[PDB]
């Protein structure tokens, strides 16, 4: 029956379960205090789903000219059209082939490009900012965002919210690669997942999908979310606490040198935004770096809070849209401050 939150990662990570709720914030402000992620889920039922569907992208912006990335090898398709995209997100049969007659696994760059988001998409924006949730820490204005207020001695975030649009991981061999690769920012963030597309042509891509969440390293009650509600599953997360960043790029030198890379001692790999940590690597920085993050499957409506100067990286399951606001919490302002 209805409760006001629960645990997933064995007691790690709190999830709150009434997106809008006004004491949301006497659960939430411990854990974030901490350094904690936090999840919320439900937010799908708060929004009009019309506004989130792939058909009504590409039906509105469909002539707008984009670059995609080919996820499999960071190759660059330039300069295409944003429908080329849209119209194969969900229907594999329609999805542009590499040179090995492949439908490829395509992450739609920098879309709307920069802070155009509410210019472009004004319903859009007011539908996604209303509804979102620890509204004091995650509005423009809310009282507890400190984004307004800092003076230049603190990096400031961009105007927001950003779109993030990537089709699916599919194979064995697309379990080691990510959508989004290891790196930090030096704002909060909330990311939204409004939409979430489950193919059909190759669909029935399920099996697959379970052996990703499991070497994946989710928890036992995450595996209930699909087994019992029948909740879309959208993409897996790891997160690391922010006062583990340096053990990170620790391993990750120690990884390039073994693998040839000719780096200077002091090279930053998470900034360089390059790795992803597969299972191998996930094991290896527990095993021998004592680093421990948290793995977290967003399904569709799921709010992921990621602390300021925590190392993030994402892998798709399937199709998903998702939507990401910064924020500068009182908790976390250090992280963003341009001194010692
Ligand atoms: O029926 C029992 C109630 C419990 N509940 C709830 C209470 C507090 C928060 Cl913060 C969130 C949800 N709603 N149902
Ligand atoms: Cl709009
Ligand atoms: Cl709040
Ligand atoms: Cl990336
Ligand atoms: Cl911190
Ligand atoms: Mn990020």
């Amino acid at each position: 029956s209805m409760t006001s939150h629960s645990w997933l990662c064995d007691g790690r990570l709190l999830c709150l379960h009434d997106p809008s709720n006004k004491n949301n914030w006497k659960i939430f402000r411990e854990c974030w205090k901490q350094g904690q992620p936090v999840l919320v889920s439900g937010v799908h039922k708060k929004l009009k789903s019309e506004l989130w569907k792939p058909e009504a992208f590409s039906q509105e912006f469909g002539d707008q000219d984009v670059d995609l990335v080919n996820c499999r090898n960071c190759a660059i398709i330039s300069d295409v059209k944003v429908r080329d995209f849209w119209d194969g997100f969900e229907i594999i049969c329609k999805r542009l082939r590499s040179e090995d007659g492949q439908p490829m696994v395509l992450k739609l760059k920098d879309w709307p490009p920069g802070e155009d988001f509410r210019d472009m998409m004004p319903t859009r924006f007011e539908d996604l900012m209303e509804n979102l949730p620890l509204p004091e820490y995650t509005k423009r204005d809310g009282r507890l965002n400190l984004a307004s207020r800092l003076p230049s001695y603190f990096v400031r975030p961009d105007l927001g919210p950003k779109m993030y649009n990537a089709y699916g991981l599919i194979t064995a061999e697309d379990r080691r690669v990510g959508t989004t690769n290891l790196h930090l920012d030096v704002s909060d963030a909330v990311n939204v997942m409004v939409y979430v597309g489950i193919p059909i042509g190759e669909g029935a891509h399920d099996e697959e999908v379970l052996k990703t969440i499991d070497e994946g390293d989710a928890d036992e009650v995450t595996k209930e979310r699909i087994h019992d509600h029948k909740e879309k599953p959208g993409a897996l997360w790891h997160i690391y606490a922010a006062k583990d960043a340096e053990k990170i790029r620790e391993l990750l030198r120690k990884v390039g040198e073994e693998q040839g890379q000719e780096n200077p001692p002091d090279h930053d790999p998470i900034h360089d935004q390059s790795w992803y940590l597969d299972q191998t690597l996930r094991k290896r920085l527990y095993e021998e770096y004592g680093v421990q993050g948290w793995a977290i499957v967003q399904f569709l409506g799921d709010a992921v809070f990621i602390p300021a100067g925590a190392p993030h990286q994402v892998h798709n399951l399937y199709s998903c849209i998702k939507v990401a606001e910064d924020f500068v919490s009182p908790e976390h302002v250090k992280h963003c401050f341009r001194l010692t």
